[PDB]
């Protein structure tokens, strides 16, 4: 492990995104950049890839693909493969699809064959960028020379963004919300999150868009990736699960000018509908975390407080527990996935309603971006406020929590508001 001092007057997010863009392009390698607690970790190059699909598990290393049949819990299949990765490298990175969370509710038969559940890789090199320093892990000579060449120059100018039209409704979001409202009125479930894709008619420069959007937002976590033909970036508004080496498990569900921002904060703390849903959600997180925790260790340590994320303020709680010796970090992720914010209440009913009333598979949207460590660590950020590119198609995706009182026009405008997090910050390629 070697170190380079962080150059003064340079923002870590900008430098990490520039390294991700230029260093990985010169050697033509895949990567994942993950921001977590002031640290930007760039996982560059694929030493080994774990592909978990609905019908198969693959481990691809040095041109060789090992295929495996799997049965039971997807977390057990993923965990066993990722633990083997972590015996050779200190950290592993990737993404978990929304579809990974359907098995706990017995809904996996509704998945088409070859449905992606997770993609986790061990990188060839890691570059950690923070305000204090740049730390290099397993960086070969060719990579160290590329990093020094990038550092001898200033970061690129971020060009002006290109606007996107989000006013159209080709997937019939308004109609699908009306169906959900009728189902809720009939007592089938209490809440469901429905969403819509918005096609971007031009190719996006992902690392430059990442930089422009990160200037205005201070999210819980962020990511930028180019992995297995998928380009993605996002500003995670929620921590699904964090597992520490000492056994502490955390989950932080959310639920919700200077004078205008203070008035919005006062409403966020007094809104009855938001308070009721938050209490139900906190109770759901507590019941779920108790199935993997040491008896009597589950507790709410921060209850209903505002967290400022720069351009967005959230009402949230922190649920903590100690991981039971009979459980593991993948079981903890399975117990807390999918998030209530990504599914609905009751969670099983919300997930089932999403199969019928949303464009499926969701893939990365409402899934998680993850960082795992050899000492047992896990960090999983909820994937919302994200942009994607897969084989010629570039798109955004945003949803809304639909309840009995929801109105289709109001909820369409609510997805328009969530889309505003990225739409003015899209840099064209
Ligand atoms: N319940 C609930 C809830 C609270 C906050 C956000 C969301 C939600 C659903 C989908 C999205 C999004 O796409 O950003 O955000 C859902």
């Amino acid at each position: 492990s070697s170190s380079i001092p962080m150059p003064a007057g340079v923002n870590p997010a900008d430098l990490a995104a520039e390294l991700a863009a230029v260093v990985t392009e010169s050697v033509d390698e895949d990567y994942l950049l993950y921001e977590c607690d002031g640290q930007w970790v760039l996982a560059a190059g694929v030493q080994a890839m774990v592909e978990l699909d609905s019908d198969e598990l693959r481990v691809i290393r040095d041109g060789v693909t090992r295929r495996q049949q799997w049965s039971g819990r997807p977390g057990a299949a993923l965990g066993e493969a990722v633990d083997r990765l972590l015996l050779e490298t200190d950290q592993a990175f990737g993404w978990v699809a929304f579809e990974f969370g359907v098995h706990r509710y017995g809904l996996q038969q509704r998945l088409a064959p070859h449905t992606p559940l997770a993609r986790v890789f061990s990188p060839r090199t890691r570059i950690m960028v923070s305000e204090k320093e740049i730390r290099l892990f397993d960086a070969g000579i060719r990579h160290r020379e590329a990093i020094d060449r990038l550092l001898a120059t200033g970061v690129r100018e971020v060009p002006q963004s290109r606007s996107v039209d989000v006013s159209d409704d080709p997937s019939g979001f308004r109609r699908r919300v009306a169906v959900a409202v009728d189902e809720i009125a009939a007592g089938r479930y209490h809440k469901v999150i429905l969403s819509r894709c918005v096609e971007v008619p031009f190719a996006i420069d992902f690392p430059l868009t990442y930089r422009l959007g990160r200037r205005h937002n201070t999210p819980v976590r962020s990511f930028l990736l180019q992995l297995g033909g998928i380009r993605a970036l996002g500003y995670s508004p929620e921590l699904v699960t964090a597992v520490r080496a000492d056994g502490v498990v955390i989950t932080e569900p959310l639920a919700g000018g200077p004078a205008i921002d203070r008035l919005a904060r006062d409403d966020l703390e007094s809104n009855s509908k938001e308070i009721v849903e938050h209490a139900i959600s906190v109770r759901s997180s507590l019941e779920e975390i108790t199935d993997i925790a040491e008896p009597g260790s589950a507790a709410v340590i921060d209850f209903m407080t505002v967290r400022e994320r720069g351009s967005v303020q959230h009402l949230g709680s922190t649920i903590r527990a100690r991981l039971d010796p009979s459980s593991d970090r993948m079981a903890a992720l399975e117990a807390l996935f999918p998030a209530v914010t990504a599914s609905g209440i009751p969670k099983a009913a919300g997930v089932e309603a999403i199969f019928r009333l949303d464009e499926c598979p969701r893939g990365l949207y409402s899934g998680a971006v993850v960082m795992l460590s050899a000492d047992g660590g896990l960090d999983a950020a909820l994937t919302l406020r994200a942009a994607y590119q897969v084989g010629g198609r570039t798109w955004l995706r945003a949803g809304a929590g639909i309840i009995e009182e929801s109105e289709p026009e109001r909820e369409f405008e609510e997805t328009c508001e969530k889309l505003s997090t990225l739409t003015p910050y899209l840099v064209a390629r």
